[PDB]
């Protein structure tokens, strides 16, 4: 099932990074269901590295519960690895992220990491991004303005009722985009004043995609 | 001789003079934040019986408006906003601005985006040949501080975290020194490409539409 595919890619990421780790290693860590399997698998090797940088309060809490040191991103200039899930990837390793509402700090940690490993079950690999609605984090008082600007880009935005991110912002999930050019669209959405971050990880895509399939975990590159 | 406050009052009143013939009972005015905007609130409030109310660009401005008896509406309740009136830290001759000295750049930039006509009101000293002597404010997610600073250094700036300041949105500001901003629209876009940036203080892709400049010899009315 899906959970066992998530468990598999989480373990695959641990196995991949393990030989690279040493007492100075600080691992960047995602948020959400797949990342949580990764946290628990990584913790079984906590003696092999220094600590971690979290992409959410929830992730920070889970890491601490395992006795893994959690450091603020502000204390590093680079991380060797950032490991996280996604809602969609295309074959160029351009992603839609933000289902779990943590897209902003995730995108920031990913920017500091040298190698972004995305871990996902097979169903998340799509020919063209956009069937999964694109999350956009928005300053709350900008809701109506940003929605209007997203309509101009050909989307149907929907406010995610009752949700505030770790940063105190709302999310508009944008339906009905056919995202043939994710790098271009990511830039267009960043041109909208009131947008904090958008869920396209395209200008800085994943570097490695570990995909959990019925035939095992496959390693994909752009 | 007019002091800086008096020059600010002159442009505040000039802005009221400009917009008044265009206001009716359903007019909602977008309002900036800071010293010059506050003088504008003083002048505008004398006419509160002639228009509906205002949209604020900060919690401080919302308080000032209410203290003057002007109704305050959330931006989310409007789509039609004819005027936004605010100060700036610098303008060039193309009405491209540096804003954010008063730390309100994000909500200011959002309200300005909704308004049809952005009137910038400023004293003479704020008109400069090239933007950048006034350090450029950039609003940043707090956990992104070191990352964004590194990316701003790559653009030729010297970013300095503004001690003890959190914006209305819970973010920090990096004030970026030493830029000579020859192409404000291009730099604005480049800074927006840095993940961790919330907004930057260049109002260039959406510049001011009208600049009222207070000088010793009267108010100047400038356009790009």
């Amino acid at each position: 099932n899906q959970d066992q595919l998530k468990q598999a890619v989480a373990q695959a990421a641990v196995d991949h990074i393990l030989p690279h780790l040493d007492s100075k290693s600080i691992v960047g860590v995602g948020t959400g269901s797949t990342a949580n399997f990764f946290i628990d698998a990584l913790a079984r090797h906590k003696a092999e590295f220094d600590g971690a940088v979290a992409s959410s309060e929830a992730t920070a809490k889970r890491l601490k519960e395992h006795g893994i040191p959690v450091y603020e991103l502000n204390t590093v200039s680079e991380l060797e690895f950032y490991v996280d899930g996604a809602d969609e990837s295309n074959e160029r390793l351009e992603l839609i992220k933000g289902g779990g509402a943590a897209l902003t700090r995730e995108k920031i940690v990913a920017a500091v990491a040298k190698t972004f490993i995305c871990i996902a079950d097979a169903s998340k690999l799509v020919p063209i991004l956009g069937q999964f609605p694109l999350p956009v984090e928005v300053i709350p008082m900008a809701r109506s303005h940003v929605a209007r600007q997203l309509v101009k880009l050909g989307g149907d935005p929907v406010y995610r009722e009752g949700v505030l991110t770790d940063n105190g912002n709302i999310i508009l999930d944008v339906h009905n985009l056919r995202i043939d050019s994710p790098v271009e669209l990511e830039e267009k959405i960043n041109a909208i004043v009131g947008v904090v971050t958008n869920g396209l990880f395209a200008a800085r895509p994943a570097d490695l995609l570990l995909l959990g399939t019925a035939d095992g975990v496959k390693t994909l590159k752009a």
